[PDB]
């Protein structure tokens, strides 16, 4: 059993050095790429969301990069998400990916950023395939606590999106992951 | 395979009609039942932290009722815990027990209350046999969320203490749970 790269939208294989927008598998009205936004609700003082457009016929994604604890970009393993953009110097921080706190409301936690690099909390995310098309992204919050005869130990979850505000908020569920495809700039 | 009924010290399984204190197998300096205290870093107009003693010779803990989602209260089942003690007007809302958000400094949750009874959010709690001596607490947050491939696509996790203020404060660990019992009262 050998560790299977993740490939862009061109076949080659993820690079760390690289950025890549996270477009959607889906067409026209149901697509939309992922970009950082401001949460309506949010008290940070930058913006902190992780959405996808309601279109893909508009604005392009914001890019990211992937940092594996590894030298490679693998499935299935333990990885963080940074978006690739400059960013004013109150806002440097507001750019790792993480999943936040239990949303009551939604009941499930959001993604946003905010997120720290390399350490065992709630920053971490995995690419797999897909079961319909592509790839889905995964969240395994809480890797410092050791879920109950869970695959190591490790509590998972599928990315997909919530409506809030009528804007597509990026969020874990039950069905309906989000199939991305990784487009390299 | 039939659900086997938790019992107290004294044999008796347990009534969600009686009150329990939930006290150490561990003795002495070793001991000191669980009890509901204010959290130093809190801001909560109530106390809303899950505690325990530090030695078994002093004050007896708060009771306890438990609300299972059936009529009995059975070895690994979703229940609700709540302290049975009277209240102000202002803090009858926080005497449910509940896991709070990821604590950063402890790389867990913390047991707290103002949770709810009945929902699919912070506030289930399981009572499993110890491996070691008698009961163990676990915490299944996130009911709402699957868990791939976890016991039923449920995140849950032993209940155990960390030391905050000089305090044992319970808390989602994964070496030595807490091991307990349930003193009627």
């Amino acid at each position: 059993p050998l560790p299977k790269p993740v490939l862009d939208t061109n076949g080659k294989e993820l690079n760390p050095d690289s950025s890549y927008r996270i477009i959607s598998i889906g067409r026209g009205a149901l697509g939309g790429d992922v970009y950082l936004g401001k949460s309506p609700n949010s008290d940070a003082p930058c913006p902190d969301g992780v959405f996808r457009y309601n279109s893909d016929v508009g604005p392009s994604g914001t890019p990211v990069r992937f940092i594996p604890l590894s030298t490679n970009i693998f499935e299935d393993q333990l990885l963080n998400i940074q978006f690739n953009i400059p960013t004013v110097k109150l806002c440097v921080s507001y750019t790792i990916w993480k999943v936040g706190n239990l949303n009551a409301y939604f009941r499930t936690m959001l993604l946003e950023t905010g997120g720290t690099i390399g350490q065992a909390d709630n920053s971490y995310f995995k690419i797999v395939k897909s079961s319909k098309i592509g790839y889905n992204l995964l969240s395994c919050p809480f890797t410092s606590i050791i879920c109950l005869r869970c695959p190591e130990d490790q509590f998972c979850a599928k990315v997909g999106v919530v409506i809030q505000n009528g804007k597509r908020r990026l969020a874990l569920v039950n069905e309906n992951p989000l199939d991305v495809l990784f487009q390299e700039v």
